[PDB]
RNA sequence: GCUUCCAUAGCUCAGCAGGUAGAGCAGUCAGCGGUUCGAGCCCGCUUGGAAGCUU
């Protein structure tokens, strides 16, 4: 589980910060790539990094901002001509539907693949085995959401070598037990799976905030995330321009990630405003509320490790 | 440059939901790391081959 920013600018495109965008790695938790909003050049940004258009199997838009979404059709087209197959889920807020098939129709593009696009609301928005995303209404004025991608915890380790000397040689039941199925071994000997089971491992939590403004939502939400990605774009000092813009400053995420008790905080979405240099100054005006705080550049990669 | 299939006893390609290597002849399963109880098979990356590259 790894974090790769493709985009971490606000608004306009910048020579130091394109447009957001940011990628979830799950290639070793299900051998896929899952997109955080698609803002203009996207496909660009990948160009330059290990991902590949049909490693994308879900793309989650937090509001319908341009910066935001107009990545989307130039990425899905793309898919399409490098021979996709597997199947992708766009999940956005009303509105996103008609901008997929209006800029899909238009350039008559037809895909090699099957096409989802999921119109959103508050509460979970995809559940399986393995994962479980919830979205929650944010501050922003235009209708605007906040993801969490919460992994559901995996099964313990299993005692092996108490099974190897319980004279069980290793073969196909060993994924049996692993489940904790009771099974009926080859010389008739009955044995509980859950009893050679170590405890589940905790699974990880990554929080994509998108656009908006202080939120006690999005607190409620990051609540003991592994990784909490905030935008923070403007500075301590310009508290009444977040106000008015419907935004949050480096202080701002620093609160909400301290408050919601998370591990990690990354501020994304930064002003083009602030240069490299002052990119620093950003990032310490949250250490200061929060220590383990990173102010996100392009093609940073952060890694989700597990407990 | 990109994206997709090939590299296994000096040499023909056999292999399976991942269960501890099956043959013709005078086994560092290309390297390394990871996932896993376990990797030839799954995920990375680094090497050597082949084929596409119109929104
Ligand atoms: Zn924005
Ligand atoms: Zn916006």
């Amino acid at each position: 589980m790894e974090l790769l920013f493709l985009g971490t600018g606000a608004g306009i495109p910048a020579k130091a910060r394109n447009v957001t965008s940011v990628a979830l790695k799950l290639l070793e938790e299900r051998r896929s790539v899952w997109l955080f909003d698609c803002g203009e050049a996207t496909q660009h940004q990948m160009l330059h990094t290990t991902i590949k258009p049909r490693k994308i199997e879900k793309i989650f838009i937090t509001h319908m901002h341009g910066d935001h979404v107009y990545g989307l059709p130039g990425l899905l087209g793309s898919r399409s001509f490098q021979g996709g197959e597997d199947e992708l889920t766009v999940y956005g807020p009303k509105g996103i539907k008609a901008f997929i098939e209006t800029s899909l129709a238009v350039t008559k593009t037809h895909l090699t693949y099957p096409l989802a696009i999921q119109e959103i609301e508050e509460g979970i928005v995809f559940e399986d085995d393995q994962f479980i995303v919830t979205a929650v209404s944010v501050i922003h004025g235009v209708e605007a959401f906040g993801y969490r991608v919460q992994e559901k915890d995996v099964p313990g380790s299993l005692k092996a070598d108490v099974l190897k000397e319980m004279n069980i040689p290793p073969g196909p039941v060993y994924q049996k037990i692993k489940k904790g199925e009771t099974v009926t071994l080859e010389d008739g000997r009955i044995i509980n799976g859950n009893d050679f089971l170590e405890p589940p491992k905790k699974g990880r939590s990554v929080v994509f905030s998108g656009d908006t403004r202080v939120s006690d939502k999005l607190k409620e939400l990051a609540r003991d995330c592994d990784v909490m990605v905030h935008e923070a774009t403007f500075a301590k000092e310009d508290r009444k321009l977040a106000y008015d813009y419907y935004h949050s400053t480096t202080e701002q995420a620093a609160v909400t990630a301290k408050e919601a008790r998370a591990k990690q905080l990354i501020l994304t979405h930064i002003s083009a405003r602030y240069q490299g240099d002052a990119s620093l100054e950003l990032q310490k005006e949250a250490v200061d509320v929060f220590p383990n705080s990173v102010a996100a550049y392009d093609f940073l990669e952060v890694n989700v490790p597990r407990g």
